[PDB]
C-alpha cells in the first residue's frame, strides 16, 4: 500500500529554462517530452508523475533545492518507474518493491497518480 | 500491478455527434449518460474511465464498457480484443472511478493479476 | 477498491459555518485554517472524503489527519467504519493535489 497524485498547470513549466529542464530530467525523459506534440505538456505530465511517484514512497519529504532527477519515468509503451540516487535507497529502506504511475493532461493542467508496493 | 489515469475536457464530448458517440460507447453507456443532469459532463466521465482502464492494463473504445449505477461504483466489463489481451497478461480485475467538476473529469483504474 | 474526486477550489465556501462544521472534524478544521490558502486546503480534504468513501464501495466520519512533511493518513468512525469492516476493508491510503483550479484525491483501499 502507498498512493500518490500530482496535479500541474501547463504553464508551471518552462521549457525554454534549459538549466532547470537539464537539471530535473534524465536525458531519455528530454527526448521523449521533446518529441511530443505538445512539448511543455509533456514536461508537465512528467513533472507530475515524478512528484506523484515521490509522494507514493512517503519518505522524508523533499524541498529546493532538491531535485527530481532522482524519479525517472521511462515512457519507451506504458510508462516505467525508475529510481535511483537518495530516491533508490529511501524507497529500500522503507520496503517499497515496485512503483506504478500513469500520466493524463488536457488544456488546462496535467494529473499523475502512482502506487507503490511494499 | 496496474494504474490508469485520464483526464478530459467536459467539451471533448461532443454529443450531437452521434457518428462518434455510437462508435465508442455500447447502448447501456449512452443510455446511462442520457438520463444524467448532464448529459455532456456523463460521457466526458465515461470516456475518461475507457482511457483510464485500457492504461492500467499495459497492453474504438467500445471493447471497454463500463457499467454505472448512480450511488453505486462503477463496473468495468471487457470485450473483444480488450478482454483477449486482458486474459493475455494476466489482469484477472479492474476497477475504476470517476468524477468531474465544471473544468474536466478525472478517471482512475488499477489492474490486478 | 479505488476512489478519486475532483473539486474546483471555490466549491468550499469557507463563510458557510454550517457546512464546514458539519463535515469536518476540530482537528480537520484547525488543520486547513492553519494553512496558506484555507480555501484550497478545505477543498483538497473535501475531495480526499470523497475519494476515500467511493474507494470503500459501499462526512464527518470520514476523517483526514494531515501534517505537513508526511503523507495524509485516514482514519474511520462511526458508519464508515463499521461499513469498512463490514465489507472487509482493512486498510485505506489517500493522496491530495492542487493547483489554482481545482483538487484532486485518489484513494485506493484493501480487502
Amino acid at each position: 500500500g502507498g498512493v500518490g497524485v500530482d496535479v500541474e498547470l501547463i504553464t508551471s513549466i518552462n521549457v525554454e529554462n534549459d538549466t532547470f529542464i537539464e537539471r530535473n530530467f534524465t536525458p531519455q525523459e528530454i527526448e521523449y517530452c521533446s518529441a511530443q506534440p505538445s512539448v511543455q505538456s509533456s514536461f508537465a505530465g512528467t513533472w507530475s508523475a515524478k512528484e506523484a511517484v515521490f509522494k507514493s514512497l512517503g519518505v522524508k519529504s523533499l524541498g529546493g533545492g532538491a531535485a527530481l532527477k532522482d524519479i525517472e519515468i521511462v515512457r519507451t509503451n506504458a510508462p516505467a518507474v525508475e529510481l535511483h540516487g537518495n530516491a533508490k535507497k529511501a524507497a529500500e529502506e522503507a520496503g517499497v518493491t515496485d512503483v506504478k504511475v500513469s500520466i493524463s493532461h488536457d488544456d488546462l493542467q496535467a494529473v499523475a497518480v502512482a502506487v507503490s508496493t511494499k
